[PDB]
């Protein structure tokens, strides 16, 4: 079958593989729509997560179930499904510890294009269908729905880890797709002031749509200075790190109040370490909590985000700046993420 | 000074009182806008808090500071302020335990119209102004602002106690002012489906405005079955008990899932019994948590909710269906509250 | 195979039954040590969970794996294991919400002598072995280990739900086996003062051993007054409800401070409803949280408590007052539990 | 009065000052026992808090109340008290935010030998006696009580921030006084295995006394590998960084499980960067939470810790390896704290 894959670090191309087969609890799905992530880049051209050979890429898909194993009870061929980007093995200690994301090891809950073939093929394999698939209501358009497997769950998890109090001020550092869902997330947790950091025109516009009350552009002076200025030297209650480089940690620590919380949902691809600024961190005694986590996956997560979309609590369609048709265009869409132009938030490819 | 008081159970009337003077840490404040509450009614006519004599009523005001003590540092004569319904003593062990609402006694954080003269007076006394007042921005209309001291903080506390998860389903029982803020609060915590229970058309309209996706009334017999039917016998994640009788508790337990949470923000002042239905409560082992708490007060709570209004995360003006003008219409607004007309949610009296 | 079974409400006896076989993921186990529980007594003589027919009793066992299904990876014939009283289906939505106790339904995680034959049998069936068994270190004596599956997980979950702060004061109501692990559990959460309510001499000695600094007995059914006096009218921070009738709820609420927490680990099998004392619960506004939940089960829970025993953080053997040897003595053990002698805490049949 | 003071960076000596006088809410206290801290050392010799001139040193004392202001209700001349190292101003926004340690700014809760004269004087000033002192029971010996103001509150906060689960494994890095209270703290939160990293024999013996089940030292090479070996490649649930340089941060991140918690209770100064290793931190997505906080102070904290001492939940007397008599030996104890002999944990000076 056709599949667009990371041949080796630095090389990508269309390969051919055996169409996969489902174990008793598994499902085979064909993609209806897919999206590329900057994470696919951080790993192909930067090896942020080690080397690989011939690994079909991509982990954001809505699809149609084409086959299920004999033990699968809730899905059958023909069902339209949202496939979470994280599809954990649900029978592990990590799951008993309440961290399915790390079922089987650090980040191991994230399988597609981390440790198994991704969704950029004619077909793909989902482990444990009943636990890891969600039904797609026909109301919700494909392009919107494909923002759910990853962008929405990551962004919102940023808000969730931040433990936002009603009325509190939040800075979201980065306003790409993830940062934009970070903003929407923070609003849906009751944030008052939300300050987005970024400069892309399309992103600024979307940031305001999602609930940003202020936008800071690096071109107008340093972010910390700008935030301290906006908050009259008081800083903010919460910071969500969604995008940018490792220097954003230091920025987040300098902006946040003592006793506050920093929530990293930014996948850090380069550098050995991240510096925490000693003084601004109260030398380790400022109660400035640093959190950071891979997005939740599985059926329940998807079903919950789907509800939010269904009851119109969030509209992820504004995230999709580019739509193309057909397999051939997965490459185009992939490269668009590598050399991200000024008008890009998230590309989506719709299959026939 | 002039003041609308409770003379005794069942009796209210205009009386003459000594205008209060501030201690070193206090402020005297004159009302700019007040609103009478369901609680004042129950207090007067149903002996909800026991007998009182010549106690000035009302606990919901925005106002102007007219005098401050020698140690007050942040507020000064002429300042427009939101006055929280709850104005704790901040130097107690309850406060060190993190329960200012119960500083110096159960619910002792609530002073106005309880243990001290309330705000239906030419002036009133705010203890510890620096800790118990918030500056009110000019941008916010008085009628909106005066919903903050009680309705908004109470209703939102309900959503807070409920510990709503993103996408989870919520029932709010009672759709008066507090339940409406309960609905708005639940939406701001990221709730998917929000079921409101109540029947007054003005309230149902508002309930929908604030995020209710479904409305139900007992007018079809028994509420629990109706909820179970809406939810396919699954129940809901969270129940907020905002208005109604003590039977409400039993209904909430029955409606909510195992592991769920029920939160009460209704002062049960009648002698009706609070019953937990044994079976529906899994014999006390269903992890159906039961919470109930007097609304937060003090400066920080008010500042945070003011930000919610300011940045347009909530629009509480919908609660305000009647507006009167001039100190004397207090009595009219209070009477109006006593014989609840069908078009009434919340009346406000704006002072000249 | 031979089993000790509920024949019908009111009637027990030895029965012969087909030896169970394992599914792909299951294990068949033989008891090495077993203990009867009050729950066994009630199920049979008070119909507590409804009518059962030829259902093998008992849910507390240390055992040895005799056979495993083809997919079992971590356990094999000969492995000595601790078997949790709670053995959930791990592939359900409840598990995804973090409530394995209620996987597939309220309290559905409890299977032994409820929905399936319990452990008082020559063999018993354990669903999902890899998720529901824990290797037993040789260093731990059987009589100690057998307190883990229910007594220790339950008592400790009382202390857990109680969210105890360091140095805080705790009342444990009921000083039977479960209450005593509640006392031990509270000490292991950093509690300062621990007040045990009860009178039975062997239980009082044991309560002291596990951390109680004070013992009180009901005078003529009354207890709240004695606690207030102990604490100079301040009351206590936390109350764990471990034994006694529904009326201990009112007692817990009256003893606990505003903003405190009450945790129920006591099964209530009688009466339509539990009554909350309105006045003492601050008419629903005193932030006196009411929690209650079936003990955690599964592998990890057992492994954790095993470590507590192994590292000598708690010594459960003092719960064990009577030790019989031999399978046929299950009947004796059970009747000893039915006829609760004054010197009895828990009996243990050691087969081995 | 006489006082032992920081003259200037790198210089210390005895000076003469005016005896402090109480504001209305304040108390004047004479030391009955004092302890020098490692922070008085950095302050003096590393300028860790900036330039100071004639500032009396020390922030650990138990004393007797000599004088109270007119507003002090709960303490009177003659009263023996434990004085918290952290004595915040209780009327601030930060206190309303729940962070008294940062009342009025980052670490501003810590006043003694920071922004006001410390306890190494014939008298010292305590702001807000009623919120900031606790009565000291005769039962508790002076040398032991003096470990409460800072050592115990700090170690235990390490354990609190770490959110230890029952039976979880904990590594405490550093087994100086604070690390030792960290170990005891972890035991009191229900830790199973506790691994202490250190090498000084007296410290190793105290570590074992306080609950360490294993002891590792750097002089067996690199710490992480050893921990992974002890845990068979699994790592630990929790890490408390109580001592050592900043590279401890990277070791802690590397040894903790995905989803784990790291808590810092060590003051990082001088010149070692706080670095988070990217790979071991899962590129910021391994849910390895990093916390760090100044110890709680105030009356309630001290009262709770006094209770744990009173009820024999912990015996801090083991931290005191050196006791001297005489106000004058304050210098000797200080220098002893500077050049740190192999046999020193904590020294105490006992006054007449
Ligand atoms: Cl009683
Ligand atoms: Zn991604
Ligand atoms: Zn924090
Ligand atoms: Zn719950
Ligand atoms: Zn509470
Ligand atoms: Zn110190
Ligand atoms: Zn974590």
């Amino acid at each position: 079958m056709k599949g667009f894959a990371m041949l080796s670090i630095g090389k990508v191309g269309w390969i051919e593989k055996e169409k996969p087969a489902p174990g008793p609890f598994d499902a085979i799905v064909r993609p209806l729509a897919v999206a590329p992530c900057t994470s696919d880049i951080h790993t192909v051209f930067e090896g942020a997560i080690g080397e690989r050979h011939n690994m079909i890429l991509g982990h954001e898909a809505v699809g149609e179930v084409v086959e299920v194993g004999s033990e699968v009870k809730d899905f059958k061929p023909g069902d339209r499904v949202v496939v979470p980007a994280i599809t954990p093995d649900w029978r592990t200690s990590e799951v008993q510890r309440g961290y399915h994301q790390h079922s089987g090891g650090m980040l191991a809950g994230w399988k597609f294009s981390n440790v198994k073939d991704g969704v950029f093929g004619e077909f793909f394999h989902v482990n444990d269908a009943d636990m890891n698939l969600a039904h797609l209501p026909k109301e919700i358009p494909l392009e919107a729905a494909v923002m759910i497997p990853d962008m929405m769950t990551t962004g919102f998890h940023g808000a969730e880890l931040a433990d936002i109090q009603m009325g509190s001020s939040v800075v979201v550092i980065g306003i790409g797709a993830v940062g934009l869902m970070g903003i929407a997330g923070a609003k849906l947790r009751g944030a008052g002031r939300i300050i987005g950091v970024g400069s892309r025109p399309i992103c600024v516009e979307a940031a305001k749509f999602y609930g940003a009350t202020d936008i800071l552009n690096y071109k107008n002076g340093h972010i910390v200075d700008q935030v301290m200025k906006l908050t009259n030297g008081k800083g903010v209650d919460r910071v969500i790190m969604a995008g940018g480089g490792s220097e954003t940690l230091s920025q987040a620590v300098s902006m946040v109040k003592p006793g506050g919380i920093i929530s990293n949902i930014n996948y850090h691809g380069s550098g050995d370490a991240l510096l925490i600024p000693r003084v601004e961190w109260g030398c380790g005694m400022a109660h400035k909590t640093i959190k950071g986590g891979l997005c939740p996956g599985g059926r329940l997560r998807m079903e919950r985000l789907i509800d939010l979309v269904f009851y119109k609590r969030v509209d992820p369609s504004k995230l999709v700046t580019h739509v193309f048709r057909g397999f051939d265009n997965i490459e185009k869409a992939f490269m668009l993420m590598k050399d991200k132009p000024k008008d890009l938030i998230k590309p989506v490819v719709i299959l026939a």
